């Protein structure tokens, strides 16, 4: 499913992002439009031979099970391919184990390099939340 922009807003809300370990909305929705296109099917192979999965694009290498990443851990304790499902909630709840590993956002790349220091808070502007 590809998302509209208050429609994730809302979603996300809904599912205890704003403000999550003091991260407002705006940043969850920015890292969202930038790592996966608000796309839920999203996948991305790395280098390494990990792949990136959903609208968060998490990582195999360290917190779901594709099967195909070896010596690589299941964190989250999901199958990748549930990161990839309409229903948000999966990518959400480890999402938020990610955040708290004690490197925040930062986690994100695409969230360090366009969103970190930006007026965040114009990505859910117009919204009805
Ligand atoms: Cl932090
Ligand atoms: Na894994």
């Amino acid at each position: 499913k590809v998302f509209g922009r208050c429609e994730l807003a809302a979603a996300m809300k809904r599912h205890g992002l704003d403000n999550y370990r003091g991260y407002s909305l705006g940043n969850w929705v920015c890292a969202a439009k930038f790592e996966s296109n608000f796309n839920t099917q999203a996948t991305n192979r790395n280098t390494d031979g990990s792949t990136d999965y959903g609208i968060l694009q998490i990582n195999s290498r360290w917190w779901c099970n594709d099967g195909r990443t070896p010596g690589s851990r299941n964190l989250c304790n999901i199958p990748c391919s549930a990161l990839l499902s309409s229903d948000i909630t999966a990518s959400v709840n480890c999402a938020k184990k990610i955040v708290s590993d004690g490197n925040g956002m930062n986690a994100w790349v695409a969230w360090r390099n366009r969103c970190k220091g930006t007026d965040v808070q114009a990505w859910i502007r117009g919204c009805r939340l």
